[PDB]
């Protein structure tokens, strides 16, 4: 079968996204925001990225045996707005305008519950048979977080959380309060390790074995002049945050910037200043998923882990879910968030026709890619001088290990929030200069964020604890004591990392470089972060690539086989 996962709506959404699966295997994948080049994917059907797949895979949609949807739109358009307006035809007509997508006729539209979504981006994609499924993100249709079973190929409902208890509305909140910014709850996670805990009830948790409690909200609290509970729980978190903790909501300021020649926007006070509510929320978040973990799993009898939903992007949480005592093994997709649940939709769907799902395979490099004439092409454009290296790899190699700091455009793009090798500033892992380098002089950004290593899979069993595959860097592990002091600018004081495993198959090239690199410095690893300018998603098209190395102080660019210096 040949199915459509489709993510975006023009109304109250974010992140959309398409997803092609033929017969299991994922033909295409790919981000709105890539194409747009604004963050997020809101308020917007995934044209571009549908439009992508359609054309990777050399399809129409006539040639789709069924489009899916992520969400169950109907059923909240009834809910929370007064009736379901659209017929199957109008509803297709807005997912996949017929300027963009002529057809014949409609395929089959399928609308997946939000959380089996999730819940399939996981399961069938993991490599595993069965196991434990939670779903932890803002808010569903109705609920916050799923604990479901999968086996057999079902994924099998236990339990739910209302809307209002949201975990993920809660970190936003937090991540606003403090100045970073809902959209920003990463940032929130990245300020959390500079904190201090002191409770982590936030006066508000209570929690247990099984989980948490909410005192603060009524859980069948409800906005009735919306269609989730953010607003709610958005003015119950933040007169809570202004009651219990020492700093009021930090503000955004709007100001005309003469060295910039525009409005900017900026905070009242430094967010650094948060850093023991950022830990407090980080530790809270921890202890509730714990126990929800701990729930799903006993209840279950599995001791495979299976996590998706925004909150699984927290990556120094799923490192302490995996090191606890009743968690075997893990798998969370790269994609998590809702960007996830165009593929989730799409599996559920094909599942649903027999098709059967074949696992990631410690990849995600499902977006576009460009031939060298392509490539060419937009360095002609720029008159920009360039070579074409007979060893790019080693030359890259050789750059990195001087010190300087090297984007890498490669292959397929990948798919979700992390840079893995396909569109990637790298740079030194063994330089104690290079991240306030990179913070600061590269991306002119806040000095407490950190950075993150890739790693050869065939030395990562030697350089961190845990065995395992690492391929998505959505998770953190601490390295073994050779190397806590060898890597410092991926490499916490607690000897933490968020790491990116690297197989010769998941990526020849990169897996060369890092190979070339081991020969250089002694260990095949280096810092790899994501390929952006602050306020753009990761560069996609090689013109993306070079309009983002114009603008920033780095030193290279191998952007296909070609190399362009500064
Ligand atoms: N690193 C992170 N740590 C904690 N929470 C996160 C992180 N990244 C995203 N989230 C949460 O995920 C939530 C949204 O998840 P998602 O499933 O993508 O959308 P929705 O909740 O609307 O279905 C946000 O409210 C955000 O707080
Ligand atoms: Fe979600
Ligand atoms: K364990």
């Amino acid at each position: 079968m040949r199915v459509l996962g489709l993510n975006g709506w023009p109304r109250d959404f974010h992140d959309a996204s398409a997803a092609l699966l033929v017969d299991g295997r994922i033909a295409a994948f790919a981000e709105e925001e890539r194409f747009t080049r604004k963050k997020h994917g809101y308020n917007t059907a995934p044209v571009q990225a549908a439009a992508f797949c359609l054309a990777q895979a050399g399809l129409t949609v006539d040639d789709l045996d069924a489009v899916a949807f992520g969400w169950d739109l109907p059923a909240m358009y009834r809910e929370r707005l007064g009736g379901w307006p659209h017929s199957d035809s109008e509803a297709l007509d807005i997912l996949l305008p017929r300027d963009v997508f002529p057809r014949r006729t409609d395929p089959p539209l399928h609308f997946v519950q939000h959380h089996l979504a999730h819940a399939a981006s996981a399961y069938y994609f993991s490599g595993e048979d069965r196991g434990a499924v939670l779903i932890v993100d803002g808010q569903g249709e109705e609920e916050c977080v799923t604990l479901a079973h999968a086996e057999g190929g079902k994924i099998t409902v236990l339990d739910t959380v209302p809307g209002a208890w949201s975990l993920g509305f809660f970190y936003e909140h937090v991540s606003e309060y403090t100045g970073l910014g809902g959209d920003n709850p990463g940032k929130l996670m990245g300020l959390a390790a500079h904190g201090t805990t002191v409770d982590e009830t936030l006066s508000a948790f209570a929690f247990d074995s099984d989980g948490y409690r909410l005192n603060l909200i009524d859980p069948q609290a409800r906005d009735p002049e919306d269609w989730d509970e953010y607003s709610v729980t958005e003015r119950a978190w933040f007169a809570h945050l202004e009651r219990i903790y020492r700093l009021p909501p930090n503000e955004f300021v709007r100001r005309y910037d003469p060295a910039k020649g525009r409005v900017v926007r900026d905070t009242r006070r430094d967010p650094y200043e948060y850093r023991d509510l950022a830990a407090t929320a980080q530790a809270a978040l921890e202890r509730a998923v714990f126990g929800l973990a701990d729930s799903v799993l006993a209840r279950t009898g599995e001791r495979t882990l299976f996590v998706a939903g925004g909150v699984g992007l927290n990556a120094t949480m799923n490192g302490k879910l995996l090191t606890r005592s009743t968690v075997d093994k893990m798998f969370v997709p790269p994609v998590a968030s809702d960007i996830g649940v165009s593929l989730g939709a799409a599996a559920a769907v094909a599942v649903e026709l027999g098709d059967r799902i074949a696992p990631m395979g410690d990849t995600a490099a499902w977006g576009p890619e460009f031939s060298p004439d392509q490539v060419r092409a937009a360095l002609d454009r720029t008159g920009l001088a360039y070579r074409e290296p007979a060893n790019l790899e080693r030359e890259v190699a050789a750059l990195i290990a001087s010190g300087k700091v090297v984007g890498w455009a490669q292959g397929r793009g990948e798919v979700g929030p992390r840079a893995l090798g396909q569109r990637s500033l790298l740079g030194s892992a063994h330089s104690p200069t290079m991240r306030d380098h990179i913070n600061l002089r590269v991306k002119d950004r806040e000095w407490w964020r950190p950075f993150a290593p890739s790693m050869l899979r065939s030395v990562s069993d030697q350089v961190l604890e845990v065995d395992a595959d690492f391929p998505y860097m959505i998770m953190t592990t601490k390295v073994r004591a050779a190397y806590a002091e060898r890597l410092p600018s991926v490499v916490h004081e607690d000897w933490s990392t968020r790491p990116q495993t690297v197989t010769e198959a998941s990526n020849p090239r990169y897996h060369r470089m890092l190979t070339e690199l081991g020969d250089l410095v002694g260990d095949p690893v280096c810092l790899n972060t994501a390929f952006n300018d602050r306020g753009e998603p990761i560069v996609s098209s090689p013109a993306d690539a070079l309009l983002t190395f114009s603008r920033l102080p780095i030193d290279a660019l191998a952007v296909g086989p070609y190399l362009v210096t500064k």
